[PDB]
Parts: C-alpha cells; structure tokens; sequence
C-alpha cells in the first residue's frame, strides 16, 4: 500500500503515493488516485507506471513533490527543463529565486531578440543581397548620404566659407556645395517618391521613424521655393532641421546586425540606464557641493568676492568638474588647487570610477548575451527538421 | 554480512556497514547498527531500507562517508543541497574550501538582501503606490526638495549676489530665494510637525538617520529666531550645516530599488574597500616619493631652490598627482618633465591600473549578484504556496 | 510489442519503437526495424540490445528522439558529447541554440589556433632552442635589431643633428650614426644571403610576409649606390620606407607566444572590431555635430565670425573632441565653454564609456580562451597515447 | 564470454573485458584478467564485482577506457574526481586539454597561497593578538612607523626648510624633525638588537628582506658619529639611502592578507606581465615613431629645424606621449596638432585601450581566484576531523 513505482525511460522511481498526492491537479496527482490504472500505461506484471521521458529531470520534478520547492537541475538548458515541467503540468512561476534567473534566460533573449510591377517597384527598398537591383540601388544611396554627409561638414568649415565685400557683411558658402546639395535632394526626392508610389500599410509608413527622418531631411531644401519677417525664424529653424541631415546614416546602417542587438540591448536595459543616471546625479550634486565648499576654506580674505583664486566659484561649475572627474575623463580646465579641495577631488575620482562601474557591467553582460545568441542564430544553417514528429 | 543496501528513491544504493559506521551520530550511523531493522523502513524481502529521497545527491552523502571530505555536487543549487544533508545529518561547515564559495552563495546574497486616525496620520509616510493621498504627498515633497535644491545651488552663484554699495561692503542675496527658501522650510516644518504627531517606538525614530536630516536641515532657518559675538561663530557653523541641504534627496531616493541594493553591497564588501584604500595608499606613498626624488636628478645647479623648474616640489604634490595618475584621470596640473620622471610617471599608470583594477571587480561581482537577486525576487509574482506538504 | 530495452554501458533505457522510428537513417532507427536482432548484439535472455556506450549522455540523444530538440548535456565537455553523437549518427549542425555557442566552443578555440650542408645552412634560421648555433645566432640578431632601432630613435635627435655652417643650410647627423648603420646593414645583408642560399618553396619565401619587411628594411641602405632630379624623389620615399627600419622587431617576437595568440584573436574578430569602428564613427559623428551646434548658443553678437571664443570652429574639430573625449582620454586642448556645450560634452563621456565597454569585452573574452588554451597546450607534457585502441 | 559487470556503489556498470583490457596496469586491467575472481570482491551469485566508490564519477572513468580519452566530468569539484581517478589507477596528466585548466584549478590556487626567557624575548616579534605584550608593541611600532614617514615627508617641504644667512648658503632642516628622527631611531634600534637577542636560523634572518630593509634604514642616522671628501659622497648615497625609510610601512602591512594574496598573485602572474610589457613596448615605438613622422608632414618650410611647432621634435618624447597616451592618462602636456597627428592620436588611444585590456584580466582573475580562496580558507572554523577513518 501507499507504494507506487514511478518508470521514466526506464529508470524505476519509487515513492509514497501521499508525495504525489500533495500538489493537487498535476498529472502525478491524478496517478496517486485509484484508478490511475485504468487511465495510464499501467502493466500489472511489475506494478509499475511507464512514462516516455528523461528521467534525469523527472528526479528533480519528483523532487519538487517531495521536499515542496521547484528548483532548476543545473545540468541542462533552461528550455530542455522548461518543456519537460511543461509536460509534467509543473507551472513554471514556481521555481525557487535561486534557479530563476538562470532558468529564465534563454526565453528572455529571444524574447527580446524577436501591382503587377509592384513587386519590382518595392524591390529597390528591399535587401540589397535579395536581387542586383536592389544592392546597386543600395550602394548608390550608399554613396550619396555619405557625398550629403561630407557636404555638410565642409559647408561648416572656415575654408570653405569666405567672406565677400558685399554691402552688412557676412561670410558666404560656395556655389559648388549648393550645387552638390541640389544634386543628392534630386536623388533622395527620387528615391522617396519611387517608395511613396507603394506604400502598404500607410500608417506604419507614416509611423516608421526612418521615413520620418527621409521627409525631414528633404524639407529645408525643398522649402527653398516655399520662402520675410516669418522667413527669418523658418530659416533660423530651417538649420536646425538640416542639423538632422547627419541622421539619414542609420538608413543604411539598420541593416547591420550589431546594431540591432544595440537597440535590443538598450531597450532591454532601460532599468540599468535609470540606475546609472540616479547615480551619476547623486555623485555629481554631492561632490559638486563638496568641491564648492572644501576650495572656500582657504580663501584669501583680501579679496571681496567669496572665490576669486578658485575654478569653483559656483555649485553648477561643480557639476561639470564632477561630471569630468567621475568618469575618469579630467580635461584639466578646472582643478582642485587647496588641501581641502584635493582631497575633495580625490574622493570624487574614486567614488566616481566605482559608481560608474556598478550598473555598466550588468548593461555590458546584457549585451554579451544579447550578441551571442545573435550571431548564433545567424551562423547556423537553415535547419530541415529532421525529426518528423510522431502522429 | 556487511553488506548494506540504502534505496533512495527508486535506485539501490550498496555499501558496507563500515563506511557508514565511520561517520557516528547522522541518520546513516544509526542505519548501521543491528536494531536499525526495527527503527527504520526495512522490508525483508529486499534487504533494503528505503528512503524517499533525491538520489542523485545521496551518491555525494555516501560519497563522503567513503573518502572523507564531503564536497558540493556542482549539478545542484545550492539550498537544494543543503536541505538534502540538512536532511541527513550532515553538518553544512564541512564541505571543502573548493565548494564552500559556490555552496554558501545564494545564502550569503539572501542573508545580507535582508488613535482612531492615526492610520491616516501615518498614511502620508508609507509608500506612495499604497494610496493615492501618500502619491499625491509623495509628489509634493518631490517638488518642495527639488525647488530647495535648486535655491540652493542658485544661492551660490554670482548673477544672484550682487554687492550693494551699503556702508563694511559684501555681496548680498536677493529676497527672492530668501523667500522661496521660507516657503519650502514652512512646507518642510508642516511635513516634520505631521510625522512627529504619532512617532511609535521614538527611540528608533530618533535613530532613524533621515529624520536626523530632515531635523539638521531644518534647524538653521528656525535658527533666524534664535540668533552678537556668538551669533558670528553659529552663522559660521550653520553655513556648514545648511551644507546638508543637498541630503535631503535620499529621502525621496530611498524608495528606489537600485540604491537599497548598493547600500547592502557597499555594507557588505567592507574587506575590499580597506583593501582599495591600502593599495592606494601604499601605491601613493611610494609613488610620490620617488617621482620626487626623479624629478630632482636633472635639477639646474644654478637655482639656490632644490627644485624650481618642476612641478613636485616636495613630497604631498606627489600625493596629488599620484592619485591623478594611478586612476588615469591626468588633469595635466603636473606632469614629470624628466626622462627619469617621465620614467617614474609610466611605471605610476600602469601600476595604477593593475591595483585599481584589482579589487574593484569582486566589489563589482558582489553588486552584480545583489542586483541579480534583488531584480529577481522583486519580478517573481507573489506565490500561493501550491504544495500543501503532508503532515 | 512496441516495447524495446536499450542497454547502454549497463544501464536500461526504455522507450516505444515508435520514438525510436522517427528519426530515420539513424542508428537507433534501423534498431527500431524487425531485422535488427540479426544485426545487432541482442540476447533473447533479457529482450535488451546492449551498446557499450556511456550511459549518462545516451540519456539526451534518446531524449532528442522523444522531444524532437537536441540540447548539449551541460555536465560533459564539448568533445565528448561531439563524440558520442557522432557515434549514434545525430548531425550536430542540430542543436539549438541555446546550446550551439556552449558546445562549438573548443573546436572554435582549437580551429583558429591552428644538399648535405643545406640543414646546418637552414640550422641558422630554426628555432633558437634547437641548437647551439641557433641560440647564438638569434641573440646575436637580437642585439643588432635593437642597435638598429636605437641608431633610428637616436637618429631623428636634436643633440645628434646639429646645422653646420655650409652653404643652403641644413642639419646634418653624425659620422657615427652612418658607420653604426653600415655596420648594421652588413650583418643583416650577410643574414639575408645566408637565407637565400636556402630557399625551398621560394613561392612562399617571397609570400613570407617577413622577409618582405627585410628586403624593404634592407632596400634604403643598399640604395646609396644606385642612387638627380628624380633622386629627390627617392630619397624623399626612402625615408618613409627606412620608417619600417622598427618593424625588424617583429622578426624577433614572432617566436613569442602571447603574439601568436594575438594574432589568432585579432583574426578571429573582425566582426567585433568592425562592429566597434561602426559604434566610434557614428558616435563622433553624431556628437561632433551635436557639440558644434551647442557652443553656437552662446555665442557674442559682436564677432562677425560665427565661432570666436570656442575650440569648435567646425565640425571635424568635432570629430577629434569627441574621440579623445569618448576614449575618456581627455587631453583638454579644447573643451566645452558654454552650459549647452557642457551638457553634451557629459553626453559624450558617458555614451563613449558604454559604447566602448560594449564589444570590448567580446574581444577581450575571445583572447582569454585562446590565451588559455595555448598556454594548457603548451604547460602538457607530450604524451605517450598510453590507451592502445583495440582492433 | 568477455562481459564483465562491474558494481560500484551499487550501479551496474557492463563492458566487454576488451575495453578494460585496453589501458593496462590500471586496476581494471588487472580486473580483465582470468585470475580476478581470487584477487577481487567477486560474488558468484551475480557474477559482478564490487566496488565501494562514487559511481557517478566512474562512467567517465570506464568511458576513458571505452573511448580512449580521459575527460573531467563537469558536475563535480576538481579535487573529487582527482581521487577517484587517483583511486583507479588513472594518471593524472590524460586529461584533455579542454578539461586541465577548468580541473588543475584548485590544486594550482592551494599550491600557490602555499632560553628559558627566549619565548618571551621572541613574544615581541610574534603576532600582535598571540598576547597583549605582542599587540601593545606592535600599536608602539606602528605609531613610531607612522611618525618617521611623517617626518620625512616634512622635512621634504619648504615651510619646514627656510635658508638661513650663514656664510656658502643652503636651507636648513629644523632642529625639531632632527630630535624626532632621533627619537624614532633610539627605538628602532632598541627593537632591532631585542630582536637579534634570538636569532635561530641566522641565516634565512639575514635572508629575510624585512630585517634587511630594517638595517638598511637604520644605517643612515647611525652613521652620524661614523662620518671629508668621501664623506660628501657617502652622503650623497646616504640620501638615496634614507629614501628607503618608507619602505618600514611593509613591516606592519605584511600582516594584512589581501597584501599576502596580492604577492601570491604577482608571484604567479609573471608570464602576464612579461606580456603586458611586451605588448605596451610595441605600442609605444611604433606610435611613438608613427606620431612623430605624422607630426612632419604639415611642418613650414620657412623653419631651419625640421619640427618648431610640434611637441614631436624626436621619438623619445613619442614614447612618453605614446604612454600617456595608451593608458588614457593624457595629460595634455604634449598632443597632436595636424590632422595626421590625430588620426595616429586617435590610432594610439583606441589600441592602448585594447592591447591594455588584454592581458590585464587574466591577472585580474587571477587575483580574484587567490583572494576568494584565502577568504574562504580565513572564514571557515578550525575543523575536528569528524570523519574517523576505518582503519
Ligand atoms: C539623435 C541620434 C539618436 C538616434 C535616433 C534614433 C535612431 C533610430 O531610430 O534607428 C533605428 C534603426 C532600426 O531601424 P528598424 O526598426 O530595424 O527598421 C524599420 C522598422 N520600423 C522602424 C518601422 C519598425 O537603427 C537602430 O536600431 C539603432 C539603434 C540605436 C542607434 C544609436
Ligand atoms: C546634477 C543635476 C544636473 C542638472 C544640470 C542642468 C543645468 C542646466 C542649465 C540651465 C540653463 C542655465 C543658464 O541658462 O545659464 C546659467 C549659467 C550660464 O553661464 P555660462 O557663462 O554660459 O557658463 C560658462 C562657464 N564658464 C566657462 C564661463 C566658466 O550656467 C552656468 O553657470 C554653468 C552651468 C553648468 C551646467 C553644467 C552641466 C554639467 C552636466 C551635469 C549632468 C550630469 C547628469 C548625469
Ligand atoms: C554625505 C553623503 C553620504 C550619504 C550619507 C548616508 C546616506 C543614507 O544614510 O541613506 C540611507 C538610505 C536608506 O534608507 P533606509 O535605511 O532604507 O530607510 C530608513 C530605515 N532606517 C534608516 C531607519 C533603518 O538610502 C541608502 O541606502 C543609500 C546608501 C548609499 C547612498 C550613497
Ligand atoms: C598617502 C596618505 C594620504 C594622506 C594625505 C593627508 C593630507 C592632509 C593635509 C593636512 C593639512 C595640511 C595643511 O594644513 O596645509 C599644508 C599644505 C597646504 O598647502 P596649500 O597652499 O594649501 O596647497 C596648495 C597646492 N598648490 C596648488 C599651491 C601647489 O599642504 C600641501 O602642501 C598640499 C597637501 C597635499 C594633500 C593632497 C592629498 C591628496 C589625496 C591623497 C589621499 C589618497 C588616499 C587614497
Ligand atoms: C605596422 C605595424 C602592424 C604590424 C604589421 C604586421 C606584423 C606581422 O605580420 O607579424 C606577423 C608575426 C607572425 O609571424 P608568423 O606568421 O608566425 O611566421 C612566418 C610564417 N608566415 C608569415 C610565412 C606564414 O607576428 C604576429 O603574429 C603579430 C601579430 C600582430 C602584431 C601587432
Ligand atoms: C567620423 C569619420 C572620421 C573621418 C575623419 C577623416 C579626416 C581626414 C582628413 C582629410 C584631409 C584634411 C586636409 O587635407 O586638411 C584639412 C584640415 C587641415 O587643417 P589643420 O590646420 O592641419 O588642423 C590643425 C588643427 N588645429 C590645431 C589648427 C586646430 O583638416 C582639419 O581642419 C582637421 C581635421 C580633423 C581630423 C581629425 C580626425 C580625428 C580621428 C577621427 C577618427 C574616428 C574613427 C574611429
Ligand atoms: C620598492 C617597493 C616595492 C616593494 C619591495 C618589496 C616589498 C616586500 O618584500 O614585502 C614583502 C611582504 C611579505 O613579507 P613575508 O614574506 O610574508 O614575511 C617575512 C618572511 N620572509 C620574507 C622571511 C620569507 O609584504 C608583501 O608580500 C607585499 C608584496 C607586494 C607589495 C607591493
Ligand atoms: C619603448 C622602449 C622604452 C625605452 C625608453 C628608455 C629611455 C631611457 C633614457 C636613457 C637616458 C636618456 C638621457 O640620458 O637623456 C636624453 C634625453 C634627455 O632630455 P631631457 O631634457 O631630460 O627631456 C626633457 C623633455 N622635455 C620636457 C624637455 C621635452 O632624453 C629625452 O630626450 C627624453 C627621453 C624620453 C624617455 C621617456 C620614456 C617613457 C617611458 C617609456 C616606457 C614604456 C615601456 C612600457
Ligand atoms: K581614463
Ligand atoms: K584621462
Ligand atoms: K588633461
Ligand atoms: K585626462
Ligand atoms: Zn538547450
Ligand atoms: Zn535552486
Ligand atoms: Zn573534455
Ligand atoms: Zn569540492
């Protein structure tokens, strides 16, 4: 009596049917009753149960039932565990704190890892790899943001903006960069209106921030026929806007793997980000304070202003100096220059290098294992599934 | 004879009565002496006494009464483990120094992670989520510490103290933060009066050390009152205390989960610290020392002065820039301009770099794991308790 | 029916032919065929086919019959799992991934780390340990590649390139310097004859990336014969080529095992290094504009030039801020001076920590198993394949 | 025929005499052989042999035999699965590379952390709390300690050296730090001949460092009354001497651990710092020579000297800056001023962050390894070996 033999894949588990009996609703509950034999694959010859599964996770399931807390058997994956308590109808928000997170993990990652000629139309925004059209189309808005880029960064140079007698007085850009600039808007007002032809979905076109930064881009120059007491503020934010024009690389770099398991890293760590900022603002208000205090005590008394010798002659000044000396970056522009104040700023630089890297290694591991199971999944060949299930 | 045969849970395991005699007063000790039959569950018709146990660690039980150095099964957590020999009788300061990290872990980041209204009285102190009167008072003490912070700081600065031609001649604040101070200490006054109101066990709030803030912080406006030639030393003295006014920030960050779990890492690597603080201390000292001594070899026999057209005039400079240069900040205050110094400065970033680069990552593991587990027990949705254990 | 008993090394596995017939072509599958008793060991004592196997992995191939997923044994290397499901006939381009970047570790790790006078001629060129002459010849190498590079870093000297009064007027270097090179170049030109002497495969000889560094390290010297309009020229390239006169180091290091390991991790993480120059560039990129754009707020009127009292004239400037400000190098030859300026300078700090520490520890990881597992086969000593296999 | 069944610990482990037959002069091979049933623990009943030891451990065991390569089963500690091996005969030194370093960890880590009135004579020297005499002398000798470095790094400073109007005119050290020099060398000369009182095994006294820089320190004021033309030079020598007198702080920190474990480390991670050394050496010529040919090519013709407005005047200053540069030090005294200046900066900054990150975690973990175990080894209490062996 109360003597049930539990056979798993051939290894014997022997057990009192008030063990099973405890967890109510489970399958082995539903064994402990008396008439499990009737229902399961029961065989009177031994008295045993048979059940077709691993029996080295079928210990720690039993287990669970014994002692009356689930753990995770640190010899096997998180998912290889998951299914087989699946199977057993163990809930999986069960598991002890201490298996929890090395239990969830794998699930985490990839949760967080996942007209006629208009199919010839929408294939210039396609892959450039999915046809030649579409990576010659790629390469050349390839080379024209970068031709806009480089445009923009010699327009704001000093060579290329002399200053002409012409009379106020201010200095002019080349012709030949609005003559390039005029060149790459025809061309992305070219492309831009090839992609509004076919545009499923409108909305989440509309919605689709890389589009938004497409039109953007294209405004200010387009509003050149558009523009004259309202046209000064409309070009005043018109440099703005164009400010943007360095935006339309992450067009071609979101093609690049390494920088979606950045943007799935970051949105994943959003608690570690809030972390490192409350304590950046807390170093930086305190030691600013600190600093502002420590480097009046040897003020001179000649002088009628409080700090006159001293770099620090506000708190929001320390905040600057904080924030360059907790990260360990000291330009040098302003120091520490009392006994006080040095060893204010020998605190701050320490205390700054240890609350840096509290939260940066958890975003860090993050995005280890974020680009692990990344790579992974683009390395392995596309499978056939071999194993044809079972009807 | 000799010849025993211990069931745990369905698999036989077979020894002799002297390997479990050696280890006397556990369970297994009583199992081998001769009215062990009587006591325990033993069948004759097997031979067998069965135990409704894991088994899987009974092999590393057993494993230590055959050798004698009782190890921790890397397969298991580690309180899975420690219940099973808890279970049999085995002490837990056994295990051998190569376990004892890896075992006594989750325990150690658990151990250190742990009249009719006057409800409504106390309310606008509990937690804000726990009503919405306590978020609403929650909110306003937000701004009201937010608005002193920012009076504070703005006090400090120049645009906001001119100096008046009033005949003795000093920089005078202007009424305006003097008044919004007033405010915010008439607020602060309000909130301190409210909770001194029901104060149970008023020795530890007393004890409490941000009721000790809110109360320093408060004294020096009421002080306005209160306050000639003693009247000079405590205005000197409540500048110092008014200092305190940017501490008033943990009452409102205390909440926060981030911060609990560096106060519990930082209370909780004490060692490591002393150790930091030692290696840098040490690696000063020495440092500075001989850059000073570096420095002085190219020494200009002209200027009656031993050093002159250097910087490390004498040994505490070398303190300085010791510590800005082992924690590779480097304003550029003082630098060796000696190829002995300059000799003496490259041995100082690298030695710098090894012994901060030393402690601080098991300082960062602890916080890791702290985190880890705090994350986790805060995600972990409150549990029933499915398993009803037996009686 | 339907009921077959596996015997691996000793220990029963039982499971329906139906699970076993799922995946075909299998070694297991043709077990599951009604022929099988014939082919295989079976004795109809016990109704069990015996494979003398281990038993403890067994358990997941079977288990990857039954559930359809193929998971790695975390209790067992790489290899030995590798071994034996390439025994059972499992491709193991199955595994999941959650497994794959566990177990295709080592075998990543050990893939990227790998007439009668003519050998004493060639003996010069082994390894130094091989012989006598060889050690000798090595240091003797030694000493006049470190003269070398000595005379070039003493060379480019003030103290030893004074300006004659000959007359065009220009620095001239000591006699001492040319006869230590003379010298120098004999021996080094004795060394390459001797090499050439013996040149098998003279394909690879000239493919050897060092002996090319010889004959361009050798080229300048020899060159004073051959050496007017177009000797200007070539004097002027000579000096760039005489530039890698300090790459000879290398001929020296490559039997150093550190450099070959760094070399295999350099190889081995191209995506890493170019997923890193892709994070700088548009971080330089996006906070050079950012920072230009900011110290323009505040900029006086008066000026008629956009930019006089800021370090960021334009944009490239930029460019240089923000890499050494990124690095958390901070030189301090320019920096933010304006509140705006100094808001996106923390910005820059703080986001060139975090995308540097990102694919930083990748790298550094990679290095740490290759430099392991060079150094562990390095440490064993060479074996004797004590294990005789059987017939 | 040629089936063997082996019980260890109860599990029946099965194999054909072949694969035991295998590895010869191990315990199992002589188990093969026909005469085993008289050697061995043999029952005829079941026709298996007995064996009273871990059988978890013996699969991978009996696998080495299957297979022919010995593997560490990752699911137990490196010091149990070395005395089951050791146990059956297996030689240590099979183990496959992939398992030696995760198995040869802990022993590498244990190996490396390892008249009648002459006991109260030697009380002084013992440790501080081995008695009260012990630990009042050792606070003495820490404060003398204390007191003598803070006279010299005073008698460095200028406040305490004024130059007097005595005619030749030099500064002059007070009177006052001379008497406490004085002081504290009655003392550490009244400790140093109590404690050569006893002197057992003289000469590993002589050997020991610490006594020898005791001497070496005490050798300078006592050779006032022992000292006129060499006496300038022994003075001269005597300063160089006296900068010794900092390295007395060892005597008192050699007590500490994380000192001890620190040594331990350094000891052990020589190869790493050969590599670190070698690896910042390359760096530093090549960038130094890099910077400076860099820093050249925008030199002005109109200057007679080749560079007059670079800090980069030869390569030897390369190195410095290459250093400072490298370590993210940058101090700012000399940096890049042409844009193939910064490119090289910009090169330099990003492969010293790199080529420092190398090997800097090896010792890292390293250290960390030592400290965690000379932790633990601190923490656990003095055992009683409950265990009784059977005879
Ligand atoms: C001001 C500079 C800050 C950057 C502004 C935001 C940049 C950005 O949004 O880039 C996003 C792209 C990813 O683009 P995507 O999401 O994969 O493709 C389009 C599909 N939609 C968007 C319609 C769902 O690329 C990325 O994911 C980069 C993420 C972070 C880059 C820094
Ligand atoms: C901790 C919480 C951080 C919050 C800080 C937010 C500050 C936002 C500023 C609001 C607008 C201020 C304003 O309008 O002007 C007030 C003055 C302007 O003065 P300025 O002349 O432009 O400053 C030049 C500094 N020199 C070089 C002359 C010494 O301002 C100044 O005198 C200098 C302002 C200093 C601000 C430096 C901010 C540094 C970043 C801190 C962020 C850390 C968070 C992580
Ligand atoms: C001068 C600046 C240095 C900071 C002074 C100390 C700051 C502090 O004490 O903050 C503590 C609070 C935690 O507050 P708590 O302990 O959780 O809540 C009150 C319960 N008592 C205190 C009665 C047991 O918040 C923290 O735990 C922060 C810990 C470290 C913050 C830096
Ligand atoms: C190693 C052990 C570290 C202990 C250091 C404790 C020092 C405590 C100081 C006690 C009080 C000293 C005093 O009263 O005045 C003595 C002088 C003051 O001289 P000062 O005019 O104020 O210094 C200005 C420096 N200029 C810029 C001119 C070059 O002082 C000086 O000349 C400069 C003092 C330099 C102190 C810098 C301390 C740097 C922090 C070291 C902490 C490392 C620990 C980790
Ligand atoms: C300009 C400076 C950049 C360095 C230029 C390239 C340096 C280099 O190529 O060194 C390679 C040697 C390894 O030399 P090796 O490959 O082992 O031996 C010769 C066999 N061959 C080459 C014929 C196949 O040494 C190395 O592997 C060092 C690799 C990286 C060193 C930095
Ligand atoms: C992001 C993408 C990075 C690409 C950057 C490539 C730049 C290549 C330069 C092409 C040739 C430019 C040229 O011929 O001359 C144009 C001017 C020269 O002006 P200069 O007089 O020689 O600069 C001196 C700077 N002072 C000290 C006076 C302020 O140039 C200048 O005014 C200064 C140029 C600034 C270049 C600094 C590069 C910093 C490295 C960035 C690399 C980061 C990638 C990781
Ligand atoms: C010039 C400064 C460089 C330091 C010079 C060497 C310092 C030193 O030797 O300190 C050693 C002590 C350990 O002293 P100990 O070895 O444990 O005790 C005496 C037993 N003997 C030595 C007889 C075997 O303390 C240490 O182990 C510290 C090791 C490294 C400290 C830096
Ligand atoms: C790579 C291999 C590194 C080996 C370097 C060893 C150098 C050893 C020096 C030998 C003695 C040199 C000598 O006697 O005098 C020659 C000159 C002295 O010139 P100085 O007037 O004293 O230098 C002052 C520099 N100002 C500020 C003026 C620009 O010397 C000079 O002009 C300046 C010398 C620059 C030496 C700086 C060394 C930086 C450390 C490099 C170590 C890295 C290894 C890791
Ligand atoms: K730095
Ligand atoms: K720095
Ligand atoms: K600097
Ligand atoms: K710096
Ligand atoms: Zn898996
Ligand atoms: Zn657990
Ligand atoms: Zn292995
Ligand atoms: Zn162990």
């Amino acid at each position: 009596s109360e003597r049930i033999v539990i056979n798993v894949g051939g290894t014997r588990h022997q057990t009192h049917r008030s063990t099973l009996r405890t967890l109510p609703g489970t399958r082995l509950a539903w064994l402990a009753e008396p008439d499990a034999h009737s229902h399961f694959d029961y065989d009177p010859r031994a008295d045993e149960f048979f059940f077709d599964r691993h029996p080295g996770v079928f210990a720690h399931i039993l287990n669970y039932y014994r002692t009356g807390k689930l753990h995770c058997p640190a010899d096997v994956c998180g998912p290889l565990y998951e299914e087989e308590l699946a199977f057993w109808g163990i809930d999986e928000t069960d598991v002890e704190p201490c298996c929890w997170m090395t239990y969830r993990q794998h699930r985490d990652a990839e949760e967080a890892l996942d007209r006629r000629w208009q199919p010839r139309i929408w294939a210039l925004f396609e892959d450039p790899y999915s046809s030649r059209y579409a990576r010659y189309v790629a390469f050349a808005s390839l080379f024209f943001i970068l031709v806009s880029i480089t445009t923009f960064c010699l327009e704001t140079h000093e060579r290329f903006n002399p200053i002409v007698n012409k009379t106020y007085r201010e200095a002019e850009t080349e012709a030949f960069l609005t003559y390039i600039e005029g060149v790459c808007v025809v061309w992305f007002t070219f492309e831009f209106l090839m992609r509004v032809i076919f545009c499923p979905n409108k909305v989440e076109f509309i919605k689709n921030s890389l589009n938004i930064i497409d039109f953007v881009a294209i405004l200010p120059f387009y509003l050149e026929v558009g523009l004259s007491k309202a046209a000064k503020d409309v070009l005043g934010f018109l440099r703005v806007v164009r400010f943007v024009r360095i935006l339309r690389i992450f067009k071609l770099t979101r093609h690049f793997v390494g920088l979606r398991v950045l943007g799935h890293t970051l949105r994943a760590s959003t608690n570690e980000f809030l972390l490192l900022i409350i304590f950046l603002a807390l170093g930086v208000l305190i030691f600013a304070t600190m600093i502002y205090y420590a480097e009046r005590i040897g003020a001179q008394p000649n002088d009628p202003s409080a700090s006159e010798h001293t770099h620090f002659k506000n708190i929001p000044i320390g905040f600057w100096w904080a924030v360059v000396t907790m990260t360990t970056l000291g330009y040098g522009d302003m120091y520490p220059q009392t006994w006080s104040g040095m060893l204010v700023g020998a605190l701050c630089a320490l205390a700054g290098v240890l609350t840096i890297a509290m939260p940066v290694p958890v975003i860090v591991n993050n995005f280890g294992m974020y680009y692990s199971l990344a790579m992974a999944k683009q390395k392995l060949p596309k499978k056939k599934k071999k194993h044809i299930p079972r009807p």
